[PDB]
């Protein structure tokens, strides 16, 4: 892993009717949260394979990026953060996500997620990312 780059996955499925809705995660026990994840050092050229990996890892679903936005910066608890719009299509067949971690998970329609989120680190991704929906 690249101890300080991350990749974000704001996780949508689009429906029927041409609208999408978006997949939000609280580890149960700061509001809501998209997929988030380490980059490793082989994903450094394309964080967006570290997206799908971890949107995999979290949810069961795989798909694609429909966009990549620009990375920016936040204070360490500098991290680098490239966040991307992941839209999940497929149940994933990776062999690793036969055991996933417990997670709290609500789909929500766009209207709804910017309400949800608290933490700044999400508050960007989704303010750069957000005309997408």
């Amino acid at each position: 892993d690249l101890e300080n780059v991350k990749a974000i996955a704001i996780v949508y499925r689009e429906l029927s009717d041409g609208s999408q809705t978006v997949l939000l995660a609280k580890m149960k026990g700061k509001g809501w949260m998209f997929v988030r994840g380490h980059v490793r050092k082989d994903e450094e050229a394309d964080p967006g394979v570290a997206a799908i990996r971890e949107t995999q890892e979290e949810t069961g679903f795989t798909g694609m990026v429909k966009q990549s936005g620009a990375p920016f910066t936040q204070p360490g608890s500098v991290i680098t953060i490239h966040p991307h719009i992941v839209q999940v299509q497929e149940a994933s067949k990776s062999k690793d996500t036969e055991d996933t971690v417990k997670r709290e998970f609500l789909w929500v329609r766009p209207s709804e997620v910017r309400s949800k989120l608290q933490r700044a680190e999400m508050i960007q991704a989704w303010d750069q990312l957000h005309s997408f929906f």
